[PDB]
C-alpha cells in the first residue's frame, strides 16, 4: 500500500487489504502516467507472432478509455471479475516496468 505501485502489487498479491476501489483508483493514476505512443513503439519492436503484441494492445485500450474519462474507467475496471482485473493490472504493471527500466 501507499504509492501507485505498492497498491497495485499488493492487490495482485492479496496483501495489505487493498480494496477493489483502491486498486482501480491506482490503475487510473498509472494509466494516466503511461504514454500510448511509447507503448505502440514497444509493440512495433516485436516480431509478428509475438504474444506480447496482443497484450500491448489491451493496455493501449485501457489508456484510451482512461484518457476519455478517468472516473468512468475506474468504475469499469471495478466491474471486472477480480481475477480478470488482476491480470489487467499485471500486464499494465509489466509495461510500466519495461518503460521505466529503459528510459
Amino acid at each position: 500500500a501507499l504509492g501507485v505501485v505498492g497498491v497495485l502489487e499488493s492487490y495482485i498479491g492479496s496483501i495489505n487489504n487493498i480494496t477493489k476501489q483502491s486498486a482501480c483508483v491506482a490503475m487510473s493514476k498509472l494509466l494516466t502516467e503511461l504514454n500510448s505512443d511509447d507503448i505502440k513503439k514497444l509493440r512495433d519492436n516485436e516480431e509478428l507472432n509475438s504474444p506480447k503484441i496482443r497484450v500491448y494492445n489491451t493496455v493501449i485500450s485501457y489508456i484510451e478509455s482512461n484518457r476519455k474519462n478517468n472516473k468512468q474507467t475506474i468504475h469499469l475496471l471495478k466491474r471486472l471479475p477480480a481475477d480478470v482485473l488482476k491480470k489487467t493490472i499485471k500486464n499494465t504493471l509489466d509495461i510500466h516496468k519495461s518503460i521505466t527500466i529503459n528510459n
